[PDB]
């Protein structure tokens, strides 16, 4: 039982699949985390820290340490300079940073735009705070997908306060380009929107994709607050570091709801986080290297068995249409694939607005083990 | 910076203070964290949960073992049953647990029932669920405090939907008697609350206090959220392994609120945890009964010093009033005391509705290390004139 305007997301259908997968044996591609661990080194930061005695709550805003590695980072790879002291906020994982950016920016009554398909955790947020949802769905460009950017212009309205940008894209795995997030800058500008990007795939593109900040685009830097996390970068999604980045003003009602939704957390895996922040740039690439010829050995098997295969360019998820074998009902293909296939994956119905081609995309996961990947290749073949 | 309803909290004390008295070497007898750590087989558990591979998301309501684990204890130490599969969720601290409970159960337009003094938390959770908080204050009673009953159930109107509860208290360290918690059953049934009570303090009880969960008492376990945590029990309060009890649809509730504010946190934290409940028992009492002499020795310091100092029954805080020593301003008192004296307290105002003795009362803490603690007091001294 829950309050009214968060009873449509009182379950999701991930911890309904997970649990079914986990149990039936069924091999998971439907999770939203990886198989391997992180840097070794990083590793065994986090457990020197422990026995150090690195235990109690770190300061309210995060670890000086990991504050500079962050915007010493951000810095590093793409130029864009942070002030650790006052434009940094670690936060639990980029999903309460999410949360606490939307709940502390964003007044009741307010409609945030979404891009769409999008995140689980973007609308039940917007709902929390009290705002309106307002979605705006990519579209298909020709085996990938792109933004409207004349949709999203149409979409603002004198009531829009935040748009949310997730790029890398879950569920998609688009890249936005640069014309895509100039056209985004534009619109925000124009409408003065605070934007909240979701960049937790930053280091996951491929095929001469690339991850540009959309904090860099012209009149972007004053208005935009900025989140990623260690989750995915260094394979820790179960360590909860993750970042707000922005002005100090933002960052402010970004931190005025954080610090009472759990006030710090995670401080052993601070200093660790640091660390991998400042010095394990190359692991990330081969990590990143590894996940490219993983998304491919992956399509080429959903491809070989029959489902068309949509283009992904980073994240660690890529979409497929089973209709070439048969399969009109994507909710009911996923609900159904565990007992018959043993595999599971989401149907892209789980991260669509309930009232085009999306209502029959499938999400697979590919940052498991190269055998894992196999072995669901060999179990989807059946469907042929 | 921020919305309207959390402009009045968007910056703590308990920040500025923890600051200037840590980089210029004042004691620091305002922190609400211990020196000290853990059970040492804990702190290994997480680190070979790091080393086996235990780094990624834990199941949305806690892994199985660390479910279990809480809900053989609260058996173990108070005869409740809760069903770990649904009547257990851990969460990212008491904190966590708290903000879900507040958002995923109260409506917006609700009054929330708060004990004032109360915790820094309370009372921006219930602005962010968009209710309203109906603060009563304790009285005091001797040299401790209480809880009036007749006032609380004045508080309430047609509209009180919630009431959040913390025993042992912080700040007071009061701890509620039963005929207390009896009056306040009475009071949450006629009324029809849902209650959220804070236990984090659940095992640092002295003298002859004894904790006794609310969810227990009459017309209880179908309306309470029992919040605890590792945090304080286990000494490991950046670890932020925390838990909500209660009846599988409130549980929901605060499940539907919490998954998306962290999803999950803690994972090689949670079967440390697990095997920290399990089998740390013999610790947590040495630890309490640590904590008694720690008390024990801050008061008599305090004291003999000329502070009137309060009872304590429960919790790692103690209240003391400086207005026998000449300082009859006593938030003007704990700002000047890190640069003056080289010690810091929180004043009683910071826990206090911002709308007589509590704004004399200063809390200070004592789970520090004795010879710390014995430094504070040497510093606190100069204060005899
Ligand atoms: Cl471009
Ligand atoms: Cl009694
Ligand atoms: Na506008």
């Amino acid at each position: 039982a829950t309050v009214s305007r968060l009873r449509p997301y009182a379950t999701t259908v991930f911890a309904e699949m997970s649990a079914l997968a986990t149990r039936i044996g069924a091999v998971n591609l439907g999770q939203g985390f990886p198989d391997e661990d992180g840097p070794p080194k990083m590793l065994q930061a986090a457990q020197d820290a422990i026995a150090g005695g690195v235990n109690q709550y770190p300061p309210g805003p995060g670890s000086a340490p990991l504050r500079r590695a962050i915007a010493a980072q951000r810095r590093r790879h793409f130029g864009v300079d942070y002030d650790p002291e006052t434009e940094v906020l670690v936060t639990v994982g980029a999903t309460e940073a999410i949360a606490a950016a939307v709940l502390g920016l964003v007044e009741p009554g307010s409609e945030v735009l979404l891009i769409e398909p999008f995140y689980d955790s973007y609308s039940p947020v917007v709902a929390m705070a009290g705002a309106h949802r307002v979605t705006v769905p990519l579209v298909p460009d020709g085996r990938g997908f792109a933004l409207d950017a004349d949709a999203l212009r149409r979409a603002v309205t004198p009531r829009t306060r935040a748009l949310i940008i997730n790029s890398p894209h879950n569920p998609t795995g688009a890249v936005l380009s640069a014309t895509e997030l100039a056209a985004i800058a534009e619109i925000a500008v124009a409408a003065n929107l605070v934007v909240i990007t979701d960049e937790v795939y930053e280091h996951l593109v491929f095929d001469h994709a690339r991850h540009l900040p959309l904090a860099g685009f012209d009149g972007m830097a004053e208005r935009t607050i900025t989140i990623s996390s260690a989750a995915k970068m260094f394979n820790c999604t179960g360590w909860k570091i993750g970042w707000a980045c922005g002005p100090a003003e933002l960052i402010a009602g970004v931190r005025a709801a954080k610090q009472y939704l759990s006030y710090v957390g995670g401080a052993p895996f601070q200093p660790a986080v640091a660390l991998a922040l400042d010095t394990e740039d190359a692991w990330v690439a081969a990590l990143r290297n590894s996940l490219r010829a993983r998304r491919d050995r992956l399509a080429a098997g959903l491809t070989e068995i029959g489902f068309a295969v949509h283009d992904s360019y980073g994240t660690y998820f890529l979409c497929a249409d089973p209709r070439p074998l048969g399969y009109d009902d994507s909710t009911e293909f996923c609900a159904a694939l565990p007992e018959k296939v043993g595999v599971a994956a989401i149907p892209m119905s789980a991260f669509c607005d309930p009232a085009d081609v999306w209502n029959h995309l499938v999400r697979f996961t590919f940052c498991k083990r190269d055998d894992t990947l196999d072995e669901a290749i060999r179990r989807l073949s059946v469907l042929a």
